């Protein structure tokens, strides 16, 4: 049962020998990453029951087209396939096949562990993906959040979304549901009212993560960065403010990453907003998580985020106000309005971090360290738990090597257990299917 | 003097070139008598998105015109908070205001301020059809050569959620094929299919959505806008509203309804039997969940009453299966072109479709008119339906319609004669319409008809 | 031979009886007028300017309107070959084809009470809004210019030069869709619109039925407007105007250098904002030294306020304009006006009053410098196109055939300062097209 | 004033500061000579005499955290208008930036690119196409690509114009060499008609090279300036973007394109291709013409006259015939599933593409006999043509042809006569020099 699609979105103009590499490495041991990131994409609107699902890839002379084989009927209106399921697949080829292989296959001083090298090549994913729109005035909102969460939760992020688009506003988020689907599906709202034409709803995500987290059906525009390091890099130079809804660990680690560059006094006159919000509900919630915060880094962490709880109509005219002086602040630098180049993000941030277990015991979680080790560390910490709760890998090493056990000193472990612990009964860590089993194991 | 709440909004949408002796017509008929009109229009309109509750909220508010050398401004005093995002009214009800002033105050305005001699007047079906043309045209509706995607649909607007959704879906099935949505400009069944026509087409990365929203000023007046319209237009009789739906259509879908929506059945009905109207092509498709599956059962019978087992020929009637409801619509898309290609006529307007004068005449819900509709099977079935539309439409004004809201007291409560059978089947539906709240939203609901 | 026009610009979307109307309308006397109006779109160019003559070849050609469902039509009989490209009529011309159904047929047909002055204007407005000619929205960047239906290639250069200019300031052009100085500007002002990547081009010609029927289009207008009268045509020209250059020309540039100086020169138009310059290729001098010379003491001696003389700088003309532009849009808000159309010009009834040549009418010209500098220009205006009916307009061509050359009344140095602009205008040739002499139906003292 | 910093404009917009920086090294070295000359020629669109009236010019590279702008010290003062750059004038400033420095510069330092390779030199040619954003994806075959003299007469000039006219009354575009006289007149006709028609978007694109364009600047007309490295590859891509040639009078070049072409439609890998090629003059053409006939016929095989048609003073039967074969084509390429924008099926055979250093040593090696395959006698026919063209402006080849002795070439005598005879009739027809100074053959 087999369908030709044609390029919608990427892959367009594709030269002759370019075509060839895809195919090569569409035959090679990513096969079954291009296949599951492109059964995902083809499943937006929620793996194991579409085994009989293969996707080749097609040499024309032209360029290259996608054969789907026994793909998942829902993706097809009469026939056809649903336009932007359509480019979510080819973003996904561009993504998978083109950039996560051409960085291996060849360049020829591809550091990869130059953070200059390493920033240049987020640009550089990101204009392919033809998401740097130049002379741009900056419009995008990154919103983070939980993927498991409440229906107020959801209600009150809908309505923050909504409130973004009554204002011109773009979003982009995690690729995935819950928090990082309810923002574009309010802001879509709002667009309409006011007669916005043009919206972008990117979608930020990786390879472990689209396997098994389809895209929201509200995305238009899919970017498979390669790792969570470069992701949340992504993350903050695309953005021009930065709103952070009640998550797990997941949005939990981004804040310590962003708060790790803020903090840094090289971009102590960059201009970023960041804004925690909830419903009336979330004000514990958030209570425990500042304090947290506070107590890791200082009080000095709370100069660069802002709390509102139950007002989401200021939420939005906060960040549509930040952005004349995001505008401005690029301006007076000479920097790109698409892209946050001037903003130092510290390679200890940048670098690639494997969650394993001995990893994991070894961060330096110790107050005796410098602030930015210390969210540095802690970021690091908080990707393993995002590791044992939906990457595959984790998933099945923590029930094979046993929980993570962390080490570092009390109050700080004993707090952030609290966190941990109440993630869990908020139910944030896992998805209401079944229940939970941590990962972690702290003292 | 006091404490006011002062914005002037430039024309967005219509009213943009003007004229100064327009101008001078448009501020004229502000000051006219309908103003009160003119300004609960503008109320409503503001109002889209949150039954004159909330109208006796802005009691404060006042529209008032304002003149410029270019053209003209609207100056909205203590208007709806609501309406507005950081002080700047949304740009959606800031076109619709400007459509209410088009179609209230230019349209209805020049209209409302014509002779009406009754012993010469100009009955002419053409003018009604030309007129509503010419309605459409000054709203921008009829695009030129823009191919058949417009399915008109029809539905209560007091439903329940299992319709709601279905509606939804319905939509959602019809948006993802790129097809637009064309309703009464009211909450409801006449919200619901945009809602879902919405996000198929966002799927399909669909630009240019119609959500165009055909109402009335009695309508509006009191049941604001739904928010998921972009083209609203308001036109001057139920009648030319009517004739105007079926024209622009070119796909019908009639979800469960009540008094309205029935109404608008047999209206359109009553055209597909006329005999030149064999070779026009529309589609009309009643749908809904499987809870509709009794409604509709009784409402066939009742039609095949009044019409014949022939009226079955005209419709379709699908349960639970909105995906085929939008198919068959998508499916019969290219018909109504080429329907339109042979015989010449036009794709937005259907100039072809042969309308009756007496489908075309405005009936004034009189309770004299009303007990003399002819409602026996021995007359065309043509004029049976005629007259049993013009009933249909009585009892929804005086369920909404200010006329016969409360003229119905006063000069007592509605009263339908003729055939009994046939008021014997009516009354099924009719009490029916009531045990499924399709007649008002409910918290109180009283009849304003009755029958033998 | 028989060929097929769907509607192309105008008279696109039309209700069945608007399509009746039209047909009836093309069967009335308007036909001649229409069949006319439509063989001069149709010939636009083509490398061929004789003035009727070049019609007279297509004796054949006829044009009748169908009628449709869902529109109108126009059937092209034995239409002129070279207004088609492989079959296709080319599209330029269908579009002035159909401007000429929409504003002969449609307007023209229908003519409210016309002597009202404010009707007069209103009526204006709503032809020019019909033709979408008032844009929503637009910051001025219109610049009418004014000249000669004949000119020799100097001026031709120039006036190029000059739209070149004006182009490469995003600056679009309004002319009178003509020939000479009413098609070089736009000719060169497209260039300008090109290496300045200006994409909206718009090269408005505006005309009426009158001058269209002998004097084709030129092929750069691609927003063509049939006004009903030069009077309605000039009242145009001037509102929709943000600037106007005016050029040598003839009798007919000339009618119109006293009309708008009429306007600008009246009281409660003193605070308008209307940049006008004069500009000429350096031979010009004498040509704008006698015109100034005419109008110092002919008109009021103040009347340099409101033109500035350039001769030679093709640059600073079009860099004046540009400047202008805020200014104008300035103006507009501080009035509360529009952009697309400039309503507060007070035009004097005088002015807005059609004029009907014969010959009493030009006995009865108040040419006296006593009269108010208005009186004067607005019966100046007038023996101008007195000189113009005669010179081109057929009604006035027959009447300098019955009863001769138009005696031009008047008094004072006045009538010898007219004849030696007359007398300059056909020893320049910019009176005729070059290809026989001149008859002056114009007697001066 | 004289200094102006301008800012992209239709190239190098998005840039990564890797980039902008490789890009002043690169400005830094011994290339800025070239990138000032063809800046130079870029702004004197409105000869290399006006090359020695503007000495102070000079241009420079700024580097800013977004991306590049350019200095422009000393500019002629004809490219401002009331100190604005031309709009054109700045993009094709820009596409010099693109096509010296980035291009240019990228291939000469690298090797991965072996650049010996006819897979490789094809895929550069689309590749840097792509990059000046001209293959258009999508698009209907449409464009017309029009060779002919540099220096021509009025007739033909004004003959061009029509056949120009002609085609844009059709609704097609053009592409010639960036330059004068043939080069223009198309242009200058075609967009006449486009305006006659309603046409938007006229597309009129100019391949040069860069020692051609720092001596003649583009005329005024292309909108699309690409500048391919050598006429080996700027030929290349003449051929395959084109759907169909006009070849009007012209000389050397003129007569260097004609076997160029006809050696890969000749070529039997190619004779399923689509690509008219219509010779045509203004009726005292015919002479050059007929000479040129009976040349080819000779040198090449009487089995030439089936890939050419010549037509007379009839400008409309000329662009007639190209519009119908504007279908054809897209047939032939959807049949292949070939792109309509590259023509990637057609055998460009590695003897053309191979660049070839105009030498005597080498001139001397050129095999022009008639036993040779009728395709090995194009090649180095064309070949000889590259030699004499250097001679004429080609700053290598005037040096070379200075004191160090004019080019000489021979072979078999008929073909060597038939030779002299057109190039003795080009010099004739001043097809060979602009000016009426009397030309001195460099052969
Ligand atoms: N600074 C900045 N400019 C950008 C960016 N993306 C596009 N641009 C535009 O590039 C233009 C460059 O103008 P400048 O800011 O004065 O130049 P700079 O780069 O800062 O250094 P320079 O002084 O030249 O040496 C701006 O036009 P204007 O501001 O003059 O007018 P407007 O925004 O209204 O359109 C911007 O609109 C960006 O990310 N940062
Ligand atoms: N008659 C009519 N035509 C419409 C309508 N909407 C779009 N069109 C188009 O306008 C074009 C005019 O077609 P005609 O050549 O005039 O049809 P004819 O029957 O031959 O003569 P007639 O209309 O009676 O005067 C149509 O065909 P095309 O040129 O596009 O090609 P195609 O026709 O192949 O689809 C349709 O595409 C409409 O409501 N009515
Ligand atoms: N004068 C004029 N204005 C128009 C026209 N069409 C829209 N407008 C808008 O009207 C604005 C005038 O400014 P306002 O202070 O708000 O006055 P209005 O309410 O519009 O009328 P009012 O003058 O008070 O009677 C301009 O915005 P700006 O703030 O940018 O002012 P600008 O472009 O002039 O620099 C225009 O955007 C028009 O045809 N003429
Ligand atoms: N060959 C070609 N196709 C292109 C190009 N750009 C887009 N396309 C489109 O890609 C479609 C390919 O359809 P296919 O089913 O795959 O059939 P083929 O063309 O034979 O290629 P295939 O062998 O299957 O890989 C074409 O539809 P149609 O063939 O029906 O043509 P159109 O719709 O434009 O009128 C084109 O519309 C291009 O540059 N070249
Ligand atoms: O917070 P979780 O939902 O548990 O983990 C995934 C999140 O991590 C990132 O910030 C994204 O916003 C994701 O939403
Ligand atoms: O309650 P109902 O009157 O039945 O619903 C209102 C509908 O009746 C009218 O015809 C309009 O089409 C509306 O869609
Ligand atoms: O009659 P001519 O003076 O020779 O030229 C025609 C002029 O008369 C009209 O007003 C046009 O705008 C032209 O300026
Ligand atoms: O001026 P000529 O030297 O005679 O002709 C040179 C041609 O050869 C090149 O392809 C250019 O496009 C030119 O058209």
């Amino acid at each position: 049962m087999i369908t030709h699609i044609s390029p919608l979105g990427s892959m367009d103009m594709l030269s002759q020998l370019e075509v060839d590499m895809l195919k090569r490495t569409a035959s090679s041991d990513l096969y079954q990453l291009f296949r599951n990131c492109s059964l995902a994409v083809l499943n937006s609107g929620s793996l194991s029951r579409f085994e009989n699902f293969d996707i080749n890839v097609l040499r024309r002379e032209r360029g290259v087209k996608l054969e789907l084989i026994n793909p998942p009927e829902e993706a097809f209106v009469d026939g056809r396939i649903i336009r932007a399921l359509q480019a979510n697949l080819f973003a996904v080829l561009r993504d998978i096949l083109f950039v996560y292989g051409q960085i291996h296959n060849r360049f020829p001083n591809l550091n990869l562990d130059n953070s200059v090298h390493i920033t240049n090549l987020v640009f550089s994913i990101l204009r392919n993906a033809r998401a740097l729109h130049v002379g741009e005035a900056p419009n995008m909102v990154v919103c983070w959040g939980g993927h498991s969460i409440n229906e107020n939760e959801y209600l009150y992020a809908r309505r923050v979304g909504n409130q973004l688009g009554l204002r011109e506003l773009n979003i982009c988020t995690g690729c995935g549901p819950g928090a990082m689907e309810a923002p574009m599906k309010g802001a879509a709202v709002g667009h309409a009212q006011q007669r916005y034409k043009d919206s972008r709803f990117i979608g930020m995500t990786e390879p472990s993560i689209i396997a098994a987290e389809p895209p929201n059906p509200l995305v238009n525009e899919l970017i498979i960065m390669p790792d969570i390091e470069k992701r949340l890099e992504a993350f903050v130079r695309i953005a021009h403010g930065i709103i952070i809804f009640p998550g797990g660990v997941g949005t939990a680690e981004a804040l310590l990453y962003l708060l790790g560059i803020l903090m840094n006094p090289a971009n102590k006159d960059q201009v970023l907003p960041l804004i925690l919000t909830g419903p009336k509900e979330s004000a514990d919630y958030f209570r425990v998580l500042d304090e947290f915060v506070v107590h890791t880094l200082g009080e000095n962490a709370r100069r660069h985020y802002r709390i509102i709880i139950d007002d989401a109509a200021e939420v939005a005219r906060q960040m549509k106000k930040s952005m004349p002086l995001v505008k401005e602040n690029r301006r007076d630098t000479g920097d790109a309005y698409s892209f946050n180049w001037s903003m130092r993000i510290a390679p200890d941030l940048q670098m690639p971090f494997e969650p394993s277990h001995e990893n994991m015991a070894n961060l330096k979680l110790y107050p005796d360290q410098p602030v930015e080790v210390l969210a540095a560390d802690l970021r690091r910490a908080f990707s393993g738990i995002v590791a044992g709760n939906v990457k595959e890998v984790g998933i099945r090493a923590i029930e094979e090597f046993g929980p993570y056990k962390i080490n570092g000193d009390k109050e700080i472990m004993r707090r952030m257990d609290d966190l941990l612990q109440g993630f869990v009964a908020q139910h944030r860590m896992k998805l209401p299917g079944s229940a939970y089993i941590p990962c972690y194991e702290i003292c």
